[PDB]
DNA sequence: TCAAAACGTCGTACGACGTTTTGA
DNA sequence: TCAAAACGTCGTACGACGTTTTGA
């Protein structure tokens, strides 16, 4: 892993709280078992100018990276082990956004018993949904009961 | 005048990074002498549902108030002498707003010295447009050049 | 099949201002 | 003539999804 130190910890946990983003996806894709990826996005949208500051961001840190879009770039961290890593250690510091934090980390250590069985894939694109829920969701297209559809 | 814990004050200098407002209006009015009041402001905005953590910031921070703006909620500080002491403790730990706050820090000293000498309160007027140059400014109205062709 | 990356999308919410009153 | 509260309101990011690709 990484160890992170607690001062820096508890800036992020603050600077998250505010102005990050904890994303939790069902994809459709016909490659996977059940036709749907699980992905865990944490991200964090600046303005390009600023652009610096997520640099600095991905250096501290250490893993993800920065994604130019034109006007705004983002700080990406879509790597499950770190993620598990990095949302660990900064749980404890959360004000606002722990709980999310708290699902994140139960999808993925969860994450290879649910590729077994479909029923407790389900389970799992549940907390997909909580998370959702915590957030202010606009586009949500898949859901878990999206899924529940095909899986029969 | 409250010393802040640094704990408490690293994850609020985060959090104001991310989620903060640091705002410098001059706004006219005809009260004053001339014809403008100098007000800084330091508020952060959440979800009403999300309101205790704003109480929590009355409490922590100990000066300051939170207004219900109806689905959403305003922690309002306003108060020169609190916002200064507060604004001191915090700005070290600033990264992205860190300009911002010594700017105000900065205009707090010089007020005074701004309420006798126009052109002096010229060179203070000049500080609040510095500080809407560093936030990207939308609505922006009255400015230094506004109050000084009227000096 | 899977973890990741790469990339496309858009309606409004709220930051950052306003204006005007209170209570000295 | 002040500080400080009260209250109002708009433009363009941007957050939280989305689809598709990559390479083992």
């Amino acid at each position: 892993n990484t160890k992170y130190n607690k001062e820096f910890l508890l800036y992020l946990a603050g600077f998250v709280d505010g102005d990050g983003s904890i994303i939790a996806q069902i994809k459709p894709n016909q490659s996977y078992k059940f036709k749907h990826q699980l992905s865990l996005t944490f991200q964090v949208t600046q303005k390009t100018q600023r652009r610096w500051f997520l640099d600095k961001l991905v250096d501290e840190i250490g893993v993800g990276y920065v994604r130019d879009r034109g006007s705004v770039s983002n700080y990406i961290l879509s790597e499950i082990k770190p993620l598990h890593n990095f949302l660990t250690q900064l749980q404890p510091f959360l004000k606002l956004k722990q709980k999310q934090a708290n699902l994140v980390l139960k999808i993925i250590e969860q994450l290879p018993s649910a590729k077994e069985s479909p029923d407790k894939f389900l389970e799992v694109c549940t907390w997909v949904d909580q998370i959702a829920a915590l957030n202010d969701s606009k586009t949500r297209k898949t859901t878990s009961e999206t899924v529940r559809a095909v899986l029969d």
